[PDB]
């Protein structure tokens, strides 16, 4: 149900988007960042934070990177992120 994890914004449809939270995609909804950047540019390889099912907040690729090393270290260490990446738990 809930979730708030980083993801790339690898397609979008509409105000939703397909973020790619590192492993599946999951429909998020744009309205917080928009769909587009400034100069109308399709936010399609962008980073975002999702949050319950919204972008929290669009960000860098390098961002996006810090923030999901921070993330998975408490569970990275074993081979429960293996289980996890693979598994049908999410």
């Amino acid at each position: 149900m809930c979730i708030g994890v980083p993801g790339q914004i690898r397609t979008i449809d509409g105000n939703q988007a397909k973020v790619d939270v590192c492993g599946i995609q999951r429909d998020v909804d744009l309205t917080l960042v928009g769909s587009c950047d400034e100069n109308g540019q399709p936010r399609v390889g962008q980073w975002v934070l999702v949050h319950v099912g919204f972008a929290m907040s669009v960000i860098n690729e390098a961002e996006a990177r810090d923030t999901l090393d921070a993330l998975q270290n408490m569970f990275d260490v074993e081979p429960d992120v293996g289980a996890l990446l693979y598994g049908e738990e999410k």
